[PDB]
């Protein structure tokens, strides 16, 4: 079976787009295979069906997934600079997007429903973090002042640890340099015991900017959250009744594109 | 700038073939790009120039590399099965290959020089090895009765702990579990203290081979290896003083082909 592809590198949140048509019932084996290791390798997959559709492979959300698909309606499609929506899975809504001057992509992020402020106990200490919950992941932002290999033995521990609720289908744990502006996440996927120091992570940028809404009381333009894999930028801003209003904006590298054959 | 690719599997050892031209001068750099993480990603690289000629990255002979492009010439250039010979980097004499029935494609692989039986110390054991000197790196070849973490780390602590001779390119620690003919290769690049534990290893394969003439003073012919990646076939006998002749033989898969972007 032939797969038209393009792999994607969206700060190093490695991105798989399908061109050709497969069956819906398809996409989870095709995207399985397409994802290995002893495959064409990636961390997501989504299937491209004034029509955009972009469905992941898991029927989830991706941030920096549609960010890829932006990327190749600018470069494929030459899509001029305008903002325009896109029908995505995991969202009841179309998805607000926009390319920007300079190869820049803007996506409407998933809204950050409340925030709680709270103290996580990792072993013979207490963080301050802020607990960010949507309808179906929970973010913890945990402000440090350095990122260290014993810190991430403490943080995969206490996610391991802890029961989650069933509604976080994934938890986050965002340790947030502040003065660096730098982000190491961490995400576990609870169900499948799956835990991983992500690249990037479009939702965990987003997650800085309702963090830094909640610590400021303002808005956030174009905020630089460095990460492994590059930097993503988070524009927040809490507006009354409507909540958080959150999007990252980032570039995306097409690495390659051809014929990936499984089966 | 554009390279024409494919993108292979080998028994999980993933090598990239380049089709394109370019400068060898550029092959490190191309190279180097293609195998990040962030990139298509790849084990190794081979640069394709009846004038077979394969050039690695790094102009080390590949036994696994030259078997994706002898199923290359197969499944691309409608080769029959035959058998002819390919230039290879790494090898002063024209390579022995072969195209086999049901898509096994075999590969002459470098000369052992000598073996010496020895015994390492690891902790606070003994184990019998057979030290295998090729041109330009050593295999060890330890027989266990299972593979294990903890083993795994003795031979890690083993191999950082000693001074290689620099005639050695790789050191390779190959853990052989005779009664189930499985292997677990650790490849270890002092140079710049590089330890991957491989999903599959074509020289660490052909180093059975020899083993098995060594212990048993009897040809193998198509003796399976099994490793992390799928399996691998040694054949190897020792001929008066030509000494011991050894290929692989194994099956590889196509996972892409197109074009990847870089600089």
């Amino acid at each position: 079976q032939v797969i038209e592809f393009s792999k994607y590198n969206p700060s190093g949140n490695m991105t798989i787009l399908v061109h050709s048509k497969h069956d819906a019932s398809e996409y989870a084996s095709i995207a399985n295979q397409l994802m290995a290791a002893t495959h064409v390798c990636c961390e997501q997959v989504g299937f491209i069906e004034n029509d955009f559709h972009l469905v992941m492979s898991g029927n989830e959300f991706s941030g920096n997934a549609t960010m890829s698909y932006i990327h190749h309606l600018q470069e494929s499609h030459l899509l001029k600079d305008q903002q325009f929506k896109v029908k995505v899975s995991g969202c009841s809504d179309l998805v607000q997007c926009a390319i920007h001057d300079c190869q820049y992509y803007e996506v409407q992020m998933p809204q950050a429903h409340r925030v709680v402020p709270t103290t996580i106990n990792m072993g013979n200490h207490s963080w301050k973090a802020l607990e960010i919950i949507y309808e179906t992941y929970v973010h913890y932002v945990i402000p440090v002042k350095q990122v260290t290999t014993e810190i991430q033995h403490l943080v995969e521990a206490f996610v391991r640890e802890q029961q989650w609720s069933h509604k976080y289908k994934t938890v986050g744990m965002m340790l947030f340099d502040e003065q660096r502006q730098f982000l190491q996440p961490l995400i576990y996927i609870p169900e499948i015991q799956s835990l991983i120091w992500e690249n990037s992570c479009g939702s965990g940028t987003a997650s800085i900017g309702v963090f830094n809404n909640y610590q400021r009381n303002d808005a956030c333009k174009d905020f630089t959250v460095h990460q492994p894999g590059g930097s993503i930028l988070v524009t927040s801003k809490r507006c009354h009744q409507l909540g958080y209003q959150t999007s990252i904006k980032g570039q995306v590298t097409t690495v390659a594109t051809g014929k990936a054959y499984i089966e």
